[PDB]
């Protein structure tokens, strides 16, 4: 599923994320856009061989199981599959053990690179 931005938006905040770890929606929002484009079943294989997954593009070196990433951890103990999911409850729930372990959105690369310091607002305004 490709959700709309307002319908991510929504959904985001439905399942606690907005300002968890003090990270309002827009930085959520805006890390999916530019992670996946919005779209759940995103997948992109890494250099070192493990693959990043859905929305929010969660790898599974650390993170989730996919059976091909020798010596990776399982820290969400679920299958990456159920990442590429049109129900985010998953990624969601995952999102947060990450956003917790210390770096804080600086995990994602994308949101570093391109959401921080910018006005992450935008990516809400309008929405109901
Ligand atoms: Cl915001
Ligand atoms: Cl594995
Ligand atoms: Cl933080
Ligand atoms: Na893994």
């Amino acid at each position: 599923k490709v959700f709309g931005r307002c319908e991510l938006a929504a959904a985001m905040k439905r399942h606690g994320l907005d300002n968890y770890r003090g990270y309002s929606l827009g930085n959520w929002v805006c890390a999916a856009k530019f992670e996946s484009n919005f779209n759940t079943q995103a997948t992109n294989r890494n250099t070192d061989g493990s693959t990043d997954y859905g929305i929010l593009q969660i790898n599974s070196r650390w993170w989730c199981n996919d059976g091909r990433t020798p010596g990776s951890r399982n820290l969400c103990n679920i299958p990456c599959s159920a990442l590429l999911s049109s129900d985010i409850t998953a990624s969601v729930n995952c999102a947060k053990k990450i956003v917790s372990d210390g770096n804080g959105m600086n995990a994602w690369v994308a949101w570093r690179n391109r959401c921080k310091g910018t006005d992450v607002q935008a990516w809400i305004r309008g929405c109901r």
